[PDB]
């Protein structure tokens, strides 16, 4: 048996923060804390009453300023208005375009969306709370845990050994540039599933020449969680 | 030889929390709820003095009735060349401004009735009668907490949780609906909470630091015996092991 | 036997602020 055991820590596959991008009051939270959410799923409703009225109101200002700029374009061509009058009508119209766009944007942000598919934890913000565009604290955190990472730090010579043995053919291929691996948990138990150990360096230490690589394991139940000390098993 | 009982320390926590905040400027005319009592979602908790908001809304409706009549009349007249497009456009502009002014005065006026976002128990009012309130102010006026199903947060090493999850699918733990184990509760004074709830295995937070997980039990709390912040023990029954070596 | 003694602090039953709702002297 050339049956090697590499120590590692689980970490999330992908992390994203949920932040408000307009001021207002939280009307609804909308997800169950500790649950699965999809990329683009709506997690919060910010009270949209006034955002909705501003947008409607900006739309109505546009339609009217638009009609004036167009009528005045016809009219300067017959010298029924001066060039200044037309310029002023055109400027007011263009200001209106800009104001509708900005109101549309604010109003879209009242639906606060998940940046990624994954698991969401606790809401840091309650219903009825006030939020502010640019505030310091995230409202929540989504973590893709299903494919999960392990994170294996070994000396570069170790990485050489393993890297050559894959090409030589001593290690079985999990795919392109990775070896099949298995996982043993903190309590000695065997994780049923089996992953790839990918040979890409993620970081190389300052002092030590030691390299972190990552295994990827399936995690469709939610058995593995970040921060677990484990051992990848290579044969 | 041995009974297998797992005991899990946690704290009680509200099932749901909502803050109550003003969305218009003015003065608190009335408080309207008793401090520490049960409120309903949508119940009026405060009256912000509506006088001016009432008068702005009426006046905007009046201005709307009149700019609307005028915009419509001028629409007919411009068709017969009794007025210019400029005259009709001015009239239509004013009519649209009245629409916008009505909608805004309606919203401000609706917010003078400050409502409970959820059903639950309200504690103290942090703002008094006659206080000033501002849209966007930093501090909430009050807090409602749903307490009846109450949570117990249980923290533990994630491999211990995995171990318990095994015992669930194995049958060694008694199930309480989907993905949950049956649990009972031990209070700080050592007594037995008479009710029992579910220990949900879905993780609510993790610490990558010390590699911990927090999960939650849910207990019924219909007589408000439990209140957030209590130190408690969640008790899991894992059955007896006959011949046992320690 | 005896009385239990629980330490407390007195507080107003009801509190209100007095504020002007119009500009002037």
């Amino acid at each position: 048996t050339l049956n090697t055991e590499l120590p590692g820590r689980t970490n999330a596959f992908r992390i994203a923060e949920v932040r408000p991008q307009v001021n207002g009051i939280i009307l609804k939270r909308l997800f169950k804390e500790g649950s699965d959410v999809k990329a683009g799923q709506q997690l919060y409703q910010i009270d949209p009453a006034t955002y909705e009225a501003d947008y409607q109101s900006a739309q109505a200002n546009l339609a009217s300023t638009q009609e004036q700029a167009q009528r005045y374009k016809l009219l300067v061509a017959d010298q029924a208005v001066s060039k200044q009058q037309y310029a002023d009508a055109n400027a007011a119209y263009l200001q209106s375009k800009a104001a509708v766009e900005q109101a549309r944007i604010n109003l879209r942000y009242t639906k606060v969306l998940s940046p990624i598919s994954g698991r969401i934890g606790r809401s840091a913000v309650t219903e009825g709370a006030l939020v502010t565009n640019g505030q310091a604290n995230a409202m929540a955190t989504v973590q893709q845990l299903d494919p999960i990472y392990v994170d294996v730090t070994q000396p570069s010579t170790a990485l050489l050994r393993l890297r050559r043995e894959l090409a030589s053919g001593q290690l079985e291929r999990a795919g392109d540039n990775a070896a099949k691996v298995s996982l043993k948990l903190e309590d000695g138990s065997q994780y049923p599933l089996e992953g790839r150990l990918e040979f890409s360096e993620v970081s190389v230490d300052e002092g030590t020449g030691s390299v972190t690589i990552r295994a990827v394991f399936p995690n469709p139940n939610n058995e593995l969680l970040p921060g677990m000390f484990v051992h990848a098993q290579l044969q």
